[PDB]
């Protein structure tokens, strides 16, 4: 079994995140090719999804729930880098991103 902060990362954050309008472009890693950059792997060191966390959530990937909140930041900043302040996909992350803190600052404690 997953720490309790583990299931609630996969439970309430991934859930509450993954059903929200605007989350379908973060449910798969950017597909460089499908949209040849041509320079998303030259500017995006270490790219993340939120498919892929939810894939380490349910794998038992993890080992603390810190490592997961890491990939979350890693999701957002890396959108917020390769995008301009005004494209829309900045406005997408922006509303998920609110929602991420919002709920991790009630996550629970390990007992
Ligand atoms: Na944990």
């Amino acid at each position: 079994r997953k720490t309790n902060q583990l299931q609630y990362m996969q439970n309430v954050v991934v859930k509450t995140l993954w059903k929200h309008q605007f989350a379908w472009p973060f449910y798969q890693p950017v597909d460089a090719i499908k949209l040849n950059l041509p320079d998303y792997h030259k500017i995006i060191k270490n790219p993340m999804d939120m498919g892929t966390i939810k894939k380490r959530l349910e794998n038992n990937y993890y080992w603390s729930a810190s490592e997961c909140m890491q990939d979350f930041n890693t999701m957002f900043t890396n959108c917020y880098i390769y995008n301009k302040p005004t494209d829309d996909i900045v406005l997408m992350a922006q509303a998920l991103e609110k929602i991420f803190l919002q709920k991790v600052a009630q996550m629970p404690q390990e007992e």
